[PDB]
DNA sequence: AATTGTGAGCG
DNA sequence: CGCTCACAATT
């Protein structure tokens, strides 16, 4: 499958990809829209941990 | 001060 | 190349 990086979601929600990775670990600084475009993007693209 | 991006440092 | 961790320079 589609190896749907950090990178990937990153783009397609409207954020960094540090800050879709500050989502899921070191988490801080993902503020109110951005988040919820993570929360959007991990649905609209299926995300693989690692790939 | 608030985040991104740079860097750094492990995977 | 993939991800985490902390920090300062831009803003
Ligand atoms: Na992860």
């Amino acid at each position: 499958m589609k190896p749907v990086t950090l990178y990937d979601v990153a783009e397609y929600a409207g954020v960094s990809y540090q800050t879709v990775s500050r989502v899921v670990n070191q988490a801080s600084h993902v503020s109110a829209k951005t988040r919820e475009k993570v929360e959007a993007a991990m649905a609209e693209l299926n995300y693989i941990p690692n790939r």
